[PDB]
């Protein structure tokens, strides 16, 4: 069976672990669906084929409130698709964000969800290894909304990518034991205790100024209580946080037993929310944890679509040159359709033209733009729109004061997350503004990305 048979692609959802997400139609049914795109070329498998499939059949037979259902599963010579259900309801911090209260009540229903899922899959035998909050999102828009886990037991078959865009906050929830190589289901309990530590605090048990940093202060596994906020907590939660957080994994509290531990069973219940406080400092720091994140990998995906962007824009200009058997006056549909073709033939058929009826309709909608080879430029900056408009968004939304500007302290956190050198976004920031004082806008801030390109 061929996945682009029996799917449509509607809309791109975004960029996820291992590949691009779309949101697709069966084109009997009418069901929607979340489809993720594993490029072959991007990702390299680390299993046999046989276990892959044996692991892809178990996932479809289990069903739980928490985990996000896989439905079907197909594979291509560039690429495999892996076909879920749809949820509306965004990443949880992001939700999480925009409260304007929040409790330990609030913290333990989420972690008790959490933890229930992972439970589950813990019995089958199955673990995730990358969880993180981008992986947690809510059923729908709705306040309270049910949480869903993603991607759970994608990381035993695909090697993980070593594109900084692609890594961005995975560093501060892996587990030490992942990192030295010797590692099991208990991986899942600490990355549930980081989550846990943040939902509380605002801020990562391990942190530092770049990537390589936080990987060091994980590898020591030492963190602390000490931060102002941490004298709102109950102990019962600090305890919790200190056997998820337990560097040997077999002394590592198990989900199961983290799910009868005291502060979820004592701040999962209705009546306790009347005499419980709101952690307003912890909301304020998850906010600038958040927009930070966002701003620094919408950064990094602005940086790669522009080099997308580049590399497409001439292998479409030579394949028209080719093409065209004699001089201008060649803007021909059916050609332009065969040359587009002839562009996503030479990778494949990727997530956002999987069909070749996919590609008439974006020349369609390219030439509706253009009346009746201007085609190519037009063509490729339409590709980056979601990149430069989540930019500016994540510009906006991280400068919540609307002061226009992003200091230089707060460059040197978004381009430490970034894992841009430090010595080099400096040099970037004097050849766009010679007499900066202190601060960029956004137009400065996107002449900086450009340069740290090669544009």
């Amino acid at each position: 069976a061929i996945f682009s048979d029996r799917y449509k692609g509607q809309r791109v959802l975004g960029k996820g672990s291992f590949g691009e997400v779309i949101l697709c139609k069966d084109k009997i049914t009418g069901q929607e669906c979340a489809v993720k795109v594993i490029s072959k070329r991007q990702v390299k498998q680390k299993t046999d084929k046989e276990s892959l499939l044996r692991e892809v059949q178990l996932l479809k037979q289990l069903d739980h409130p928490n985990i996000m259902k896989l439905y079907e599963f197909f594979e291509d010579k560039g690429y495999f698709y892996l076909v879920g259900e749809v949820y509306t309801g965004g990443e949880l911090f992001d939700e999480i964000i925009s409260r304007k209260r929040f409790s330990e009540v609030d913290a333990a229903r989420i972690i008790r969800q959490v933890l229930s899922g992972i439970t589950y899959m813990h019995k089958n035998k199955i673990v995730h290894r990358d969880l993180k909050p981008e992986n947690l999102l809510l059923e729908s828009k709705s306040k309270d909304a049910n949480i869903r886990i993603i991607d759970f037991g994608l990381s035993t078959h695909f090697e993980a990518s070593k594109k900084m865009k692609d890594k961005i906050g995975t560093a501060y929830y892996i587990a030490p034991e992942v990192l030295h190589g010797t590692y099991d289901e208990k991986c899942d309990v600490w990355s549930t205790g980081v989550i846990l530590y943040i939902l509380l605090s605002g801020c990562p048990p391990f942190n530092g100024a770049n990537e390589y940093d936080i990987l060091k202060k994980v590898e020591k596994g030492k963190y602390t209580f000490e931060l102002p906020q941490w004298k709102k907590v109950s102990e019962s939660a600090k305890d919790l946080i200190r056997k998820m957080l337990t560097y040997v994994p077999s002394m590592r509290i198990s989900a199961r037993d983290a799910l009868d531990h005291e502060w979820i069973q004592t701040y999962t219940k209705e009546q306790i929310s009347v005499d419980v406080p709101s952690l307003d400092n912890a909301i304020l720091n998850i906010r600038q944890f958040q927009g930070t994140q966002k701003l620094a990998q919408a950064a990094l995906l602005y940086m790669g679509s522009k080099l997308t962007s580049q590399d497409e824009t001439k292998e479409l200009t030579a394949i028209f040159h080719k093409m065209d058997k004699n001089g201008d006056g060649q803007l021909d549909r059916a050609e332009l359709i065969e040359g587009y073709k002839e562009l996503m033939r030479m990778k494949g058929q990727d997530a956002s033209m999987l069909d070749a009826s996919a590609v008439e309709h974006e020349v369609d909608q390219v030439l509706d733009a253009v009346d009746f080879s201007e085609f190519v430029t037009v063509a490729m900056d339409r590709k980056t729109l979601l990149s430069r408009e989540r930019l500016e968004r994540a510009f906006r939304m991280f400068d919540s004061d609307n002061s226009g500007k992003i200091s230089s302290t707060e460059l040197a956190t978004i381009f430490g997350v970034s894992d841009v050198d430090s010595e080099t976004w400096k040099s970037v920031l004097s050849e766009v503004d010679k007499n900066n004082d202190g601060e960029v806008d956004f137009d400065e801030f996107q002449q900086m990305l450009l340069k740290l390109c090669g544009n």
